[PDB]
DNA sequence: GTCCACGTCT
DNA sequence: AAGACGTGGAC
């Protein structure tokens, strides 16, 4: 608001220029490359992302190349990062850019914001870093920093609250170098102004911070500690040939873990067991199996639910037509398919049990 | 174990 | 709105 913004900016950027970290997506400011990195970093920590970004870009060097890829290739590249919709949207958006915008990522916030997977944070991030457009790039990190600097006690969960912080950015932003400013802000929240025990002693902008002066940084920002989970018990069948082929299946185009492959499963609700599994299997494609007592139970967390998995090894005797989205996959071909992490562990637990 | 990441869409 | 949508880095 009021506020010595000009020198705040000089302190922040001075720090950022010096203390800046080595990240592959910083090695240049190609809008495609920048855009990929910001999609990968969504709800994902920087260290996690680094090898993904490197492999992805290596496999899909240009915007054009991502557009020409089969959806499944792109999914496999994303295997493990989570929030798999991001990659379906990125793929789609890049096709639109190739057709509608002739391969070049739009530097107008409205054109860009209309693309799939691109929300307000990503508009600011990508366009400021890659094009110097002075849009705010407000995310969790920035709101933490700003909530502390200006002692803003709004629930960081409310839709309206990001808009409040964006306005604060608009006011204090350094329009000379919006990209640098934006990233500095973000990287400060990321490395220094951390959720617990921020490193205020080392903070380039300590002198401007109200939270610090009032000794309340650690009770900011305010966010609902939001409860629940929903536990979801789930039986999983790892069924093999005499021939080494394994029965796997492809999840639906939408909903949870869209288009990923899995070992066949169903929700046991209680913990009755392989019975429903045996029924499944049978009820589908002929298929008579002999399931043989669970080899492991383990939990697997999603943001909005937990799978309680129990995995049943089993043997196959045949099944007229296995069709639909099911498949008999030779063991050595399992690596070609994209599995959610849950089922990669299912397979790991399984392959172990039968050394 | 907990928290929440360089959030978006509905 | 408020809830769906994955996973692990860093404590
Ligand atoms: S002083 Fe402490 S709280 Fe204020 S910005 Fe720097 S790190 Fe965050």
């Amino acid at each position: 608001e009021r506020f010595p913004a000009r020198e705040f900016q000089r302190d922040l950027l001075d720090w950022f220029a010096r203390e800046r970290r080595d990240l592959p997506w910083r090695k240049d400011r190609d809008p495609y490359k920048v855009w990929v990195s910001e999609v990968m970093l969504q709800q994902t920590r920087v260290e996690t992302v680094i090898p993904y970004f490197e492999q992805f870009i290596d496999r899909f060097p240009t915007l054009e190349a991502l557009a020409d890829a089969d959806e499944d290739e792109v999914l496999k590249a994303w295997e493990g990062l989570g929030y798999y919709s991001r990659v379906r949207n990125l793929h789609a958006a890049v096709k639109e850019v190739k057709t509608r915008y002739g391969g070049k990522v739009p530097d107008d916030p409205d054109e860009f914001s209309r693309l799939k997977g691109v929300g307000p944070y990503t508009v600011g991030a990508v366009l400021s870093l890659a094009y110097g457009v002075p849009e705010p790039a407000v995310n969790g990190n920035v709101m933490r920093v700003l909530s502390r600097l200006f002692l803003v006690t709004d629930d960081i969960a409310k839709c309206s609250t990001r808009k409040r912080f964006e306005q604060i950015v608009r006011e204090i932003m350094a329009y000379e170098n919006p990209g640098a400013f934006n990233e500095a802000l973000i990287e400060l929240g990321a490395l220094v102004c951390t959720p617990r025990r921020p490193s205020c002693l080392l903070c380039p902008v300590q002198a401007y911070c109200q939270a610090f002066a009032e000794g309340v940084a650690e009770e900011l920002p305010v966010k609902m500690k939001k409860t629940a989970v929903k536990q979801v018990p789930l039986a999983v069948a790892v069924l093999a040939d005499d021939e080494g082929r394994v029965l796997i299946r492809k999840r639906d185009s939408t909903g949870l873990l869209a288009n990923l492959w899995e070992f066949p499963s169903c929700e046991t609700d209680g913990a009755d067991g392989k019975e429903k599994l045996e029924q499944m299997v049978g009820e589908q494609y002929g298929l008579q199996v002999e399931l043989t007592e669970p080899i492991v139970s383990f939990e697997h967390a999603f943001s909005h639910l937990v799978w309680q998995l129990t995995v049943f090894p089993g043997r196959l005797v045949h099944g007229g037509p296995v069709e639909e989205p099911y498949r008999l996959a030779p063991e050595d071909e399992l690596k070609a398919y994209a599995f959610p992490v849950s089922h990669q562990r299912v397979w790991r637990e399984y392959k172990e049990w039968a050394s």
